């Protein structure tokens, strides 16, 4: 329906300017005819998920790369795609005028948007908050009588989460992560820095913390929200580092292992929220496979663990094979999930680069790498940030797919937003990743998946400058002649039957 209004801010590509009355949206997706394929193209030069269509022919004209689909080779089923409703995001969204707010939300969750179906919810404060707080700051309330939701939840997060779902065509799954416990449950009695829960698993500190989760879930239920899953702790490894600057709670693997086994596991199960799934790690992939060895080879722990959460920040220091691959090998029936699918940094680039194609490309390349190694879903970090990368009470380091310029009642959609869309929009929950055999070494990044209605979706990412002539063969249907233009991402969709 509405094309992208491009703006340049001096970087490799454009953002799409959206404001109170105008934002680029899609039409309902169409189920086109057998022999016909759909193409959604985004390019550094400035095309944004542009829809074209073509023929799948029964003869093969090319001499180039041949990506051959292999519907038989079957891998993981997709849980979904989303982002985090952090204090900072909630705060930027809420700073736009209501009409603008909806264009933003529709952008992510509506079928006119990119159809997100996951939302991560931090449990109380983290670095993307304007203040350090937990849901029970009153010291030595082991019973948690004073536990309650701040205005952050009742006025910012919960209202938007409702609106997100209202707007969403898919059913959306909520995931919660805690950053810190009340500081009185902690060994160092501070929201950050090195320090864990006091005593050890089974004890009153651990039982309380376990109960916190249930209270947290209880509270969101009163506001008519269910969670699909929680993570045992966000970045547990961080709470082990001397003078770590933001909200954290250290667990070593063994510590997490026992906390899950003795406390969180049972208490959750023993609650009305027993159906909520527990995900472990929720940390850097480099800590795998070890972390999984330690938690999952203990039966009493692993009976409680539905999957392993991972982060993207530190991936350059761990390849996928050695981490996610080896972990899947060892633990095939424990799904791997990316709960903090974020980056967009360096030492020398600022937090937010308005219209950087490069970060867009990192995102999609990361999602593909993920999918090729059995990962079932993704949660980007903040749904929205300001132009400074804020607000962050410690220090703004990350980008976000949407940037809110509060003074102008307008928001900007980064290349990233479209790089996630090339997936989030066309790979609903249930989709299964299938085989896709390249005929020769090449510079592209490609993944194939099968929509629950039996039809096909292939994302092709050209991270190089050169156009790469391309042929996708589907033995049930024929051949897609195409080119993958340098610095582009393409989603190809077709019926198979
Ligand atoms: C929100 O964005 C839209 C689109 O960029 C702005 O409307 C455009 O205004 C320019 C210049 O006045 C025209 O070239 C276009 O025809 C308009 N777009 C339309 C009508 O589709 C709009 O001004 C923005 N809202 C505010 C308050 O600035
Ligand atoms: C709950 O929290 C406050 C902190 O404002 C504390 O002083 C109060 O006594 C607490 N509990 C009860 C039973 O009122």
């Amino acid at each position: 329906a509405r094309p992208c209004i491009p703006k340049s801010f001096g970087y490799s590509s454009v953002v799409c300017v959206c404001n109170a009355t105008y934002c680029d949206s899609f039409d309902p997706p169409t189920f086109p005819a057998l022999g016909t394929f759909s193409r959604y193209e985004s390019t550094r030069s400035g095309r944004r998920m542009e829809l074209s269509m073509g023929p799948i022919q029964a003869n093969h004209t090319g001499t180039g790369l041949l990506l051959t689909l292999q519907p038989e080779q079957k891998f993981q089923k997709v849980k979904g795609f989303g982002g985090a409703m952090t204090d900072a995001a909630a705060l930027n969204i809420l700073a736009l005028s209501p009409p603008a707010q909806n264009l933003l939300l529709k952008s992510y969750f509506s079928e006119e948007g990119i159809g997100y179906n996951i939302i991560r919810v931090p449990m109380a404060s983290c670095d993307f908050s304007i203040r350090t707080y937990t849901y029970a700051d009153t010291p030595d309330d082991f019973q948690l009588h004073n536990f309650s939701l701040p205005e952050e939840d009742t006025k910012l997060k919960i209202p938007l989460i409702h609106r997100a779902l209202q707007l969403a065509q898919r059913p959306v799954s909520l995931l919660a992560s805690p950053w810190t416990s009340p500081t009185w449950l902690k060994t160092n009695g501070a929201v950050n820095g090195k320090g864990s829960l006091k005593g050890q698993p089974g004890d009153i500190y651990h039982q309380t913390w376990a109960r916190y989760f249930v209270k947290f879930l209880d509270a969101y239920a009163e506001h008519k929200l269910q969670f699909w899953a929680v993570t045992a702790e966000n970045e547990p490894s961080a709470g082990l580092l001397s003078g770590y600057p933001f909200q954290c709670l250290g667990f070593t693997p063994e510590h997490q292992r026992d906390f899950i086994a003795r406390d969180l596991g049972p208490t959750l199960a023993n609650s009305t929220h027993h159906n909520v799934r527990l995900l472990m790690l929720d940390d850097q992939r480099l800590l795998l496979p070890h972390w999984a060895k330690v938690v999952l080879t203990d039966p009493e722990a692993a009976k409680y663990v539905h999957g392993i959460a991972v982060h993207w920040y530190l991936d350059f220091l761990a390849p996928a094979k050695a981490t996610l691959g080896e972990t899947h090998r060892l633990f095939p029936n424990t799904m791997l999930f990316a709960s903090e699918a974020c980056v967009g940094s360096k030492f020398w680039e600022q937090s937010v680069r308005l219209g950087s194609w490069d970060r867009g490309m990192q995102y999609s390349h990361s999602i593909i790498t993920n999918l090729l190694y059995h990962v079932v879903g993704w949660t980007d970090w903040n749904l929205a940030l300001n132009p400074e990368g804020g607000p962050n009470w410690v220090r703004n380091f990350v980008d976000s797919p949407i940037i809110v310029d509060i003074t102008k009642d307008t928001f900007y959609k980064q290349p990233m937003f479209y790089h996630l869309g090339h997936f989030s929009k066309f790979i609903p929950e249930g989709s299964q990743r299938v085989g896709l055999v390249a005929s020769q070494k090449n510079d592209l990044d490609a993944v194939a998946l099968m929509h629950p209605d039996g039809s096909a979706v292939v994302v092709v990412l050209n991270r190089s400058s050169k156009d790469v002539p391309l042929t996708i063969k589907d033995p049930a249907v024929g051949f897609l002649e195409t080119i993958s233009p340098g610095y582009s991402i393409h989603t190809y969709l077709w019926h198979r039957q």
